[PDB]
């Protein structure tokens, strides 16, 4: 019983799916076996999520070791070809926890951005130089352009594939079962948000990515005819601002959904300082990005989750006894506009919120993870406390509740 796409939906056992779900990167960290593990705490994250109506956790299903301290520690890939088969036992182990409870996953296998890693890890290999941290060099519009580079590499391309043969072609170690047989695995997703480039991205540089994106689908579904496979791109925020290249990378019968995200803090739409006065703006321009989102998805007839999507706390706090008014009426505004796309028949097919936090903690001073630290749904790059839900975070959780029911068909 795979999740299907049939048209603007998907199915299951041929009822209609519908995504109620969370991001949480690390939920395959948490099942590893060894001192990087926290096997109780993921029963009782995933006990909760299921709870309040979670039915799908977007995953991050490798990382590439780091040296900048805005990064996961350890890795999955210690240097090309290095996998560490005691971490990919915690994937093993989360698909069979998955199971028990009747939840999928999405899982992506490489990250635009440096918090596993990712694409700059790959050229950092391949140039012999290190990775420039983007939150220490504040370099951003080089950083996406290094980041991009990896489309023209054929090393890279070549190390990429190797990747996913090695996640797809697995044996589940616990079950036995091979990883293309488990439908505990919803989607296999390209990456963490790819984008073309930076703001100054050329012609040529929007092809390769569309390319790129046709070529990594046509592979994975070489190693696997049957389960969804998704890009993990933000939209057109993630196309260099060019709603064609979003269209034309997607047009790919390979592509079986459509994703979006929005941050609608970092794409400067909402200061978390001037909260009251940036809001209402904000908000035009977020019903506007869905409504685009959605008409693509009509346009190329398929399914679209609004995968990734946060909020700061009120007035940018990272501690946890502080409210969440804004956050909390950001959810409560796009599941409303969602709900309503989904009863006119329109393609909106779920959610996933960035990102489950639960009974993880810091007690570090300035909210920056260090190695052996809880992981949190703020990955490393972010304060701890961030975007994340916590189990504690009661107004939030609520919302999650009524709206995970309200969606389910």
């Amino acid at each position: 019983h795979f999740v299907r796409v049939n048209g603007g939906h998907f199915e299951l056992q041929g009822k209609p799916y519908v995504i109620t779900g969370v991001n949480m990167w690390y939920a395959a960290y948490l099942g590893a076996p060894n001192e990087v593990g926290d096997r109780d705490r993921l029963a009782k994250e995933l006990d909760n999520l299921k709870a309040i109506g979670v039915n799908n956790l977007r995953v991050l299903a490798v990382s590439e070791k780091s040296e900048i301290n805005s990064a996961v520690k350890p890795a999955v890939t210690n240097g090309f070809g290095n996998y560490d088969e005691t971490l990919l036992q915690g994937l093993d182990y989360l698909l069979v926890e998955l199971a028990k409870r009747d939840m999928t996953v999405v899982l992506y296998f490489n990250n635009f951005w440096q918090w596993s890693g990712g694409m700059t890890q790959y050229m950092a290999w391949i140039e012999g130089e290190p990775v420039q941290d983007p939150n220490v060099t504040n370099e951003w519009e080089a950083f996406m352009a290094k980041s991009a580079s990896f489309y023209r590499s054929e090393k890279a391309q070549q190390e990429y594939r190797k990747t996913l043969e090695k996640i797809i072609t697995r044996v589940n170690s616990i079950n036995g079962k091979a990883y293309v047989d488990d439908a505990t695995i919803m989607s296999w997703q390209l990456a963490n948000e790819p984008r073309p480039g930076n703001s100054q991205t050329t012609a040529e540089e929007k092809q390769i990515y569309i390319d790129w994106v046709h070529a990594a689908a046509a592979y994975i579904k070489t190693l696997d005819a049957h389960h969804l496979v998704s890009s993990g791109s933000e939209g057109e925020m993630g196309s260099v601002n060019d709603m064609q290249v979003f269209i034309d990378a997607h047009a790919t019968p390979d592509i079986d959904y459509l994703t979006y995200h929005m941050w609608i803090r970092n794409w400067s739409w909402f200061d978390k300082t001037k909260p009251a006065e940036t809001w209402p703006s904000a908000w035009e321009k977020a019903q506007n990005y869905m409504r685009a989102h959605i008409d693509v998805a009509k346009q190329l007839n398929k399914p679209l989750v609004l995968e990734e999507f946060g909020l700061d706390r009120d007035m940018g706090s990272y501690a946890m006894d502080s409210t969440t008014e804004y956050r909390d009426n950001y959810f409560r505004g796009v599941f409303e506009l969602m709900l309503a796309s989904l009863e006119q028949g329109e393609p909106s097919a779920g959610y996933n919120i960035w990102a489950w936090n639960g009974y993880g903690r810091t007690t570090r001073a300035n909210y920056w993870w260090q190695e052996g630290d809880d992981f949190m749904g703020d990955p490393p790059q972010e304060e701890q406390g961030m975007y994340g839900v916590f189990d504690t975070d009661t107004s939030t959780i609520a919302i999650m509740k009524e709206f995970n029911a309200r969606f389910q068909p």
